[PDB]
């Protein structure tokens, strides 16, 4: 996995997720400082089906294609994100995603959230509910 530095004004990108929007600015900031910048090229896979899911990607730019087991394929572009199912399923994800064009993503992980969202008991109580 890549761990490059991130661009400015990524707060809104992270807060694009309803959960992270409900999360306090203090936690979002922490996510940003732990935010991993990953670059991907056409044909590259980001998440594969049957692998342990525990991360989410926000799309800075480019086009990706998400395919879910037994479900209609959906494509995403600049300003979108994926990994909702990845986080939802704590075990092996039943979906995959690959890049259709040159793209760049912002990566957050549950391991990071164990430092962010489990930073305060007040958010630990909620995190226990979060899948």
């Amino acid at each position: 996995n890549s761990e490059e530095i991130i661009n400015f004004n990524c707060r809104k990108l992270v807060a694009s997720m309803p959960l992270f929007a409900n999360a306090d600015p203090n936690f979002v900031t922490s996510m940003l400082t732990k935010l991993r910048f990953e670059v991907f090229q056409p044909g590259d896979y980001i998440i594969r089906e049957g692998t342990i899911g525990k991360k989410m990607y926000f799309i800075q730019h480019g086009v990706v294609s998400v395919l879910t087991k037994g479900n209609k394929e959906t494509k995403l572009a600049d300003g979108s994100y994926f990994g909702e199912i990845c986080l939802l399923t704590r075990g092996r994800r039943t979906a995959s995603v690959r890049a259709d064009t040159y793209c760049r993503l912002y990566s957050l992980s549950v391991d990071n959230f164990n430092e962010v969202l489990e930073e305060y008991p007040m958010m630990r109580r909620a995190f226990e509910t979060v899948a």
